[PDB]
């Protein structure tokens, strides 16, 4: 049933407040998503001036509900199965040798619309480090997602990393850590273990002043 939400292009709305080494911000975005194709397409405009952290640290915060699970592996797509009542994500990214990101969003329908509402707190990053002294390349990054079951919260759970480029030609490692609980008391498909291959395309709309992320995302379930 929740599954039936996602067979065509549905709107999305994703709203962040953020704190970051008591840099305060917030992130407005929108776009699309198909599941059919794993196809997310968004634009993100820091509606508070400049943002104080880079872009491409915030890809993994700003719905994996958009994944497209291929047929065989339908019965391990736990983010579809939560809709519409929806899921609460929550995070801790830890930026090797810097600070951390925890985050908690709330992603539901409300009506025909996917909307993801997102708190980030980050504390602990170092004022010329890669992140406060915006020292990553901004392009594209892809990596996989290794989900497990959470039966004693009726979620799951992930972990992954993601190797940010750095400008000087090395590499930031952000290690994730994520559990995702149903909002609603339905049930839920809690899955196998299993992964998301996720490939993440940074770009820029050469019309827009504001400080933006054009997002070009593909998520595909596998390891079944």
């Amino acid at each position: 049933k929740g599954e039936e939400l996602f067979t065509g292009v549905v709107p999305i709305l994703v709203e962040l407040d953020g704190d970051v080494n008591g840099h305060k911000f917030s992130v407005s975005g929108e776009g699309e998503g198909d599941a059919t194709y794993g196809k997310l397409t968004l634009k993100f405009i820091c509606t508070t001036g400049k943002l104080p952290v880079p872009w491409p640290t915030l890809v993994t915060t700003l719905v994996q509900c958009f994944a497209r699970y291929p047929d065989h592996m339908k019965q391990h797509d736990f983010f579809k199965s939560a809709m519409p009542e929806g899921y609460v994500q929550e995070r801790t990214i830890f930026f090797k040798d810097d600070g951390n990101y925890k985050t908690r969003a709330e992603v539901k329908f409300e009506g025909d619309t996917l909307v993801n509402r997102i708190e980030l707190k980050g504390i602990d990053f170092k004022e010329d480090g890669n992140i406060l002294g915006h020292k990553l390349e901004y392009n594209y990054f892809s990596d996989n997602v290794y989900i497990t079951a959470d039966k004693q919260k009726n979620g799951i759970k992930a972990n992954f990393k993601i190797r940010h480029n750095i400008e000087d030609g090395g590499v930031q490692l952000a290690d994730h850590y994520q559990q995702n609980t149903p909002i609603g008391d339905g049930p839920v498909l809690l899955p196998d273990n299993h992964y998301l291959s996720t490939q993440s395309k940074l770009s820029k709309d050469p019309n827009e002043k504001r400080d933006h992320m054009v997002l070009l995302e593909f998520v595909t379930a596998a390891g079944i």
